[PDB]
């Protein structure tokens, strides 16, 4: 699929979810996109003005994309691929409960999957990729790429 043809990257936080306050909510964004910079030559900057690449949002139902969310459960995020426009964006159903850790769905590993997708990536069939299609709550302690992960993201990137 097509990849960011550049390697300076913007995102931006168009609204912030209740569940979390701010300052968890920025972390673990910028901390999700860590996790890819850390292993490519990409480098991510958060703005608070303008348009960016990446737009993070927060979002119940139909929120004008027509790919509505369905509340609580099934689907807990999607991210648009890279691209003009909606490209690249990740938006959170805000009918999940979002969480620094567990007792809800943890904002950062979707996040760092989410964003996986808006770089262009597919699923992986191993388990423990953060790419896999089932979310399930992992150590963010022991949080690692898997080797699926860097094949995939340094084959779109070096
Ligand atoms: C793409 C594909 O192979 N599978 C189908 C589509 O079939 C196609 C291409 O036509 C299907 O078709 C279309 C375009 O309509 C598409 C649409 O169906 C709906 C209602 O989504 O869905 C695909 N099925 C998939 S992949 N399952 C959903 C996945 N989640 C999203 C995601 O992967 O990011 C995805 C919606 C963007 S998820 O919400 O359940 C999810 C969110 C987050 C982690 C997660 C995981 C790990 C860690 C942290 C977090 C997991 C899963
Ligand atoms: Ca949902
Ligand atoms: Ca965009
Ligand atoms: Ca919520
Ligand atoms: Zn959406
Ligand atoms: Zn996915």
């Amino acid at each position: 699929g097509p990849v960011w043809r550049k390697h300076y990257i913007t995102y931006r936080i168009n609204n912030y979810t209740p569940d979390m306050n701010r300052e968890d909510v920025d972390y673990a964004i910028r901390k999700a996109f860590q996790v890819w910079s850390n292993v490519t030559p990409l480098k991510f900057s958060k703005i608070n003005t303008g348009m960016a690449d990446i737009l993070v949002v927060f979002a119940r139902g139909a929120h004008g994309d027509d790919h509505a969310f369905d509340g609580k459960g099934g689907i807990l995020a999607h991210a648009f691929g890279p691209g003009s426009g909606i490209g690249g964006d990740a938006h959170f159903d805000e009918d999940e409960f979002w969480t620094t850790h567990s007792g809800g769905t943890n904002l950062f590993l979707t996040a760092v999957h989410e964003i996986g997708h808006s770089l262009g990536l597919g699923h992986s069939s191993d388990p423990k990729a953060v790419m896999f299609p089932t979310y399930k709550y992992v150590d963010i302690n022991t949080f690692r790429l898997s080797a699926d992960d860097i094949r995939g993201i340094q084959s779109l990137y070096g």
